[PDB]
């Protein structure tokens, strides 16, 4: 209710090295234009990424393990 | 550009104990309806709070120190 609302309005066009990534979360809220991934870098930078892209899915798999 | 956009659309009506708070950040973006505080709890819960309220300002001061 008093939770913040986070959405992604664009998706990155570059592959982020698995070396630069710390975590991610998914956006699934219907308040947003679409479903998204937000990667967080080892410098705590937040980048919107397309959940349908293979590199994005691979990086989340990597982070789920490594 | 591919940074996520976070806004607060409501503000909490209760004072959160300084004991339950871990951090906060400010929302200042013009993409949002107004300026906000998002407190994060010691359970990693995120709560929107009115920056103009004294208890909110006091809690940020506490977190800046303690
Ligand atoms: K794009
Ligand atoms: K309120």
């Amino acid at each position: 209710i008093n939770a913040p609302v986070t959405c992604c309005y664009n998706f990155t066009n570059r592959k982020i090295s698995v070396q630069r990534l710390a975590s991610y979360r998914r956006i699934t809220s219907s308040k947003c234009p679409k479903e998204a991934v937000i990667f967080k870098t080892i410098v705590a930078k937040e980048i919107c990424a397309d959940p349908k892209q293979k590199w994005v899915q691979d990086s989340m798999d990597h982070l789920d393990k490594q």
